[PDB]
């Protein structure tokens, strides 16, 4: 409400750090599910293909 | 053979369950495509401040 | 029965042993695909800290 | 806080680059997982074509 040049420089590294943080994190949290629900999909595939080989 | 047509038709069946899998896969790698590509944006964006 | 049975089942059986190739080549790519995926979201669990 | 503003910035670079190659790499391996569901989809329609 009051900074300088030098002030604001540091606040917008800090800031800007911060959102880049968060966003990653939800970024994170999305990837890590979306990749749990392609691994058990494939493995379900797999497993048809099996019976398909196994017939 | 009609043995050799009976079998087919089970596998017409099992392959119409791995193709329904693979619409499933396919979908999901494309939204787990677009979060990637959001996130690597997130990361350059990030870099140049 | 006929020659055509048999010529059929050499067909069905190789083509089934290319299901078997597509399996494994699939399978393993699947895991190496789901270990650099889980390695990426180790540094970015860097990241966010 | 500086001193940390810092050590944040560069470690921010180095992992940055190693999430960039890790999905260079992810991106391309993905295309091979994808053609070769292709091809194995393709047996099986051969399978069912007898």
């Amino acid at each position: 409400h009051m900074m300088d040049m030098t002030q604001q420089e540091i606040f917008d590294k800090q800031r800007r750090l911060q959102e880049l943080s968060e966003k990653v994190r939800t970024c994170h949290q999305e990837i890590s599910a979306l990749r749990k629900a392609l691994q058990e999909k494939e493995a379900e595939m797999l497993q048809v293909l099996e019976d398909i080989q196994t017939i």
